[PDB]
């Protein structure tokens, strides 16, 4: 017998509740990111980014 | 016998509830990202990005 | 016997409820992304992006 | 015996409920994306993008 | 017998509740990131970043 | 103006998911009740009972 | 103006997920009740009972 | 203006997750009640009982 | 202006997670009650009881 | 202006997590009650009891 269970980058038992949650954003140049719940990813090469915000990259 | 279970980049047991949740965004140049729940991905090459916001890339 | 179960980039047990959830967006140049629930993807080459917002790329 | 189950980029058990959910968008140049629920894809080459918004690419 | 369970970059038993939680952001150039709950990822090469904010990278 | 909204005995926003849920019952005299999800009733006189089990009423 | 909202015996925002949940019952005289999720009722006279189990009422 | 909101016997924002939860009951005379989640009721006269178990009432 | 909000016997913001929770009951005469989560009721006359267990009432 | 908020017998912000919690009961006459989480009730007359266990009331 051989058994090799293996999980990587996983999110499984999640329960969320929200009520009467007002929210307001006002962007005037640049970036905004809000409310990123229960995500998972796996990337082998390249950059792996979750909810990343940059302002204007000017050159 | 051989058994090799393997999961990568997974989101499975998820339950969410929201009620009377007002929300308001006002973009005037740039970027906004909001409300990204329960996502998963797997990318082998290239950049893997989830809910990423940049302002104007000017050159 | 050999058995090799393998899942990658999966989202399966998901239940969501929302009620009386007002929402308002006002874009005046740039980009907005909102409400991206329960998605999954797998990309082998190239960039893999989920709910990504850039303002005007000007050159 | 050999059995090789394999799923990639899958979304299967999903149940969503929404009620009296008003929503309003006002684009005046640029892009808006809203409400992208329960999607899955697999792309082998090329970029794979789900709910991506750019403003005017001007050159 | 051999069994090699192995999990890396995992978030599984999570329950969150929020109520009457007002929030307000006002970006005027630069970047804002807010509300990043219960995420996990695994990246083998490249930089792995979760909820990272830079202002305008100017050159 | 008069407005009198009134609800009694109501169940409305409900989403359930179940998978690979084996179940087995073996009654040999008496009663069994199982799996009673999302029900509502209103009774003005008489007894109101939901998922009630008695063994043999012998006299 | 008059407005009299009134709810009694209500269950509305509910989301449940269950997976690989084996279950087994073995009654040999008497009663069993199992799995009674998200129910509501209103009874004005008479007894109101939800998921009540008695063994044999013998006389 | 008059407004009289009034709720009695209510259960509304509920999210539950369960996985690989084995369960086994063995009644041999008497009563068993198990798993009574998220219920609400309102009874004006008569006894109001939720998940009540008696053995054999013998006389 | 008059406003009289009033709630009685209410359970609203609830999130529960359980995993690999084995359970076993063995009744041989008498009563068992188990697992009564997130319930609410209101009774005006009569006895109000939640998850009450008596053995055999013999006379 | 008059405002008279009033809550009685309420349980609202609750989040519970349990994992690999084995449990075993063995009743051989009498009563057992176990696991009564997050309940609320209001009773005006009559006795109000939550998770009460008596053995055989014999006369």
């Amino acid at each position: 017998y051989v058994g090799s269970k293996t999980k990587e980058g996983v999110v499984h038992g999640v329960a969320t509740v929200a009520e009467k949650t007002k929210e307001q954003v006002t962007n005037v140049g640049g970036a905004v990111v809000t409310g990123v719940t229960a995500v998972a990813q796996k990337t082998v090469e390249g950059a792996g980014s979750i909810a990343a915000a940059t302002g204007f990259v000017k050159k």
